[PDB]
């Protein structure tokens, strides 16, 4: 009855990961990740400079999901390659770690201090094209010539296979463009469908007042506003990009919508808001939820219904 | 007490009306919303030649909101312009028609067959640049020199003061060009912030299947799905374009939400899913909960909170 997942020469006990930015920033966070049931793991997306980030308060919990403009706090590249080389358990689970330059000059900087760390160790790297809460730094998925420039030059710097943490799609002329973008580059192995939807808004109706600072309170959503969209994107990329891999992001609370994920297309699956609001003690119930429903069905590994969605 | 919108040198008795698509595509439809407390109404995105839509099934309520794939059923343009010039009851309500031709060319047809009607009538148009569910045919608002091209031609054609249905946008970017295009047309008076978010997936676990049939399951997303989206866009427009109006549609159920769309900017507030769901007694059940919420907090009139939302 095996969760397994096997990519990339590596073996993953369920595929189960945080999402990237979520309990992954400090040493003690990750190694809270390290010792939960997740399949593996992500580091914050991080820039060659350490940043604190955006001013408070930059994260509201809601009832169906999370608004935030945290602005990439991280320590630095330094530290994450310090933690990827020196700190980490391989032979618990393999580590993801998510690079957000906001120039491609910095990416490549970045990327290439990474190659003999990658080559020891296998760490992977998930580029972040997306990023939503950077004041006046606009999301690059959804420049599809700059997207190109950066795996144009990510591609020749890194040399290796990546990903990419792409931002959510809502066109399919967007959906169609994008593939035909990432299928020009035969090192992006994966593909991260989806961030948050960004710049959305909440206001509180009892002090009339927008509930984040930065941005006029603009900023990404996360949890059940995502799910449709997550699916979507996942799905019309396994389809349109079927030399690479699909890792689904986006309205993980459960099981089910970890199945549904499955089902769309994911090989892995990202948990962001309710892993912030449960704790990492959520992939252990994860785990439990979708041997539970593959029980039910039948299916004895996640091969024989990956992808296998049914139309009408 | 008063909810009265003075706005297009009419007379609106409250800001609520259906949105584009619900309620209002035959002429038993737009009786009814005639009959309605709704302050408007608006009648089906029309095209030149009749359309009976997508393929059944095509519209999914969900807990949370609802999935749609309809595909631009209606009874043709002129099935719309007669009802504005000799069924409409003027003095009940004013009235906006949407006109979706899906080329600049259909449209710009469509356009002036309305100006006799307007300049008899004060029938109001409402160009509908977000189509999501027509296979094929990406969403005009997502093209800026194609928004422009639509835009230009409209304006020389209708030469009226007229408004624009946009597809909800997610990047800082998107807005600045968004409002950089619309701030260029002069006789566009307002924007109505949101559309569906489009090219959703919904899976239902129990069989593995999609629940509407057109385009493998994918379609536009309305209800508490898309309220934070839609205030972002709302204000994003607001303050960006401060020479229009702009009108609010997403996500609203109740007055709650109705009173976050005026006072992050909107004008009048169009209401979907909700009415799907209840019909069009949900107008009555509107005035009553915002004179409430406005009782509650001191306020008189609407002037006193639209556009009034806090920041920190
Ligand atoms: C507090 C916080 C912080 C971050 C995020 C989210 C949240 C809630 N997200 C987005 C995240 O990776 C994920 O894609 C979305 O939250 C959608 O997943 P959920 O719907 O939340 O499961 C995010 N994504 C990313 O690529 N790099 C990052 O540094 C962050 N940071
Ligand atoms: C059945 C159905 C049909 C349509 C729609 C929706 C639904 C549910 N929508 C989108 C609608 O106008 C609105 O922008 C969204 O539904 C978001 O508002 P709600 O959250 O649903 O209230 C829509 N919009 C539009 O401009 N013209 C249309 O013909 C349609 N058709
Ligand atoms: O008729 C439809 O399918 C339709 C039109 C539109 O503008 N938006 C939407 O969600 N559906």
């Amino acid at each position: 009855m095996s969760l397994k997942v096997n990519i990339l020469g590596h073996e993953f006990s369920n595929p189960f990961m945080n999402a990237a930015g979520v309990l992954c920033t400090t040493e003690e966070d990750l190694r809270r990740m390290t010792e939960s049931e997740s399949g593996s793991l992500i580091g914050k997306s991080c820039t060659l400079a350490p940043r604190t980030g955006n001013p408070e308060p930059r994260y509201f919990g809601l009832p169906l999901g999370s608004i935030n403009s945290m602005g990439l706090p991280n320590l630095g590249v330094d530290f994450y390659l310090s933690y990827a080389a020196q700190t980490h358990d391989y032979s618990r689970k393999p580590l993801f770690l998510s690079m957000s330059g906001l120039s491609v000059e910095e990416s490549v900087e970045m990327v290439k201090k990474l190659v003999p760390i990658t080559k020891e160790k296998g760490t992977i790297l998930e580029l972040n094209l997306s990023a939503p809460n950077v004041p006046g730094k606009p999301q690059v998925g959804y420049d599809f010539d700059t997207t190109r420039t950066y795996l144009q030059k990510v591609s020749e710097a890194y040399g290796l296979p990546f990903g990419v943490k792409m931002p959510p799609y809502f066109d399919i002329a967007h959906f169609d463009m994008a593939a035909a973008v990432l299928n020009d580059f035969p090192l992006v192995k994966f593909i991260t469908c989806v961030n948050s939807i960004g710049n959305g808004l909440v206001i509180d109706p009892a002090n009339e007042t927008v509930v984040i600072k930065p941005k006029q309170g603009f900023g990404g959503l996360g949890g059940k506003y995502v799910l449709p969209t997550a699916l979507a994107n996942v799905n019309a990329f396994f389809r349109r990009c079927p030399d690479k891999l699909v890792f689904g992001c986006g309205g993980v609370y459960s099981g089910e919508e970890a199945f549904l994920h499955i089902l769309a297309g994911a090989s892995m699956v990202q948990v962001g808001t309710a892993l912030h609001d449960e704790g990492p003690i959520i992939f252990a119930r994860l785990n439990k939820e979708l041997q539970e429903i593959m029980t039910n069905k039948g299916y004895k590994t996640l091969d024989e219904f990956r992808g296998r969605v049914k139309t009408m």
